[PDB]
């Protein structure tokens, strides 16, 4: 939970809260957020639209280290 708090915040902001399970399953912990790639999110079973929204968020939000 505490290792996933910032990721949960991003998903809530994107309207993608359903994929928090996918982040946990993939061990997409908060240190991974600045490093996410399309390949990693696809391996976590996130569909194309949500991947685009997540990747754009991490490239734009200065909240993501």
């Amino acid at each position: 939970d505490p290792f996933f708090t910032r990721g949960r915040t991003m998903l809530v902001k994107l309207g993608l809260e359903k994929y928090e399970k996918n982040f946990k399953k993939g061990l997409l912990t908060d240190p991974t957020l600045p490093l996410l790639t399309d390949s990693a999110l696809k391996d976590a079973n996130i569909p194309p639209g949500p991947r685009l929204m997540i990747l754009d968020h991490i490239q734009r939000d200065p909240e993501i280290k």
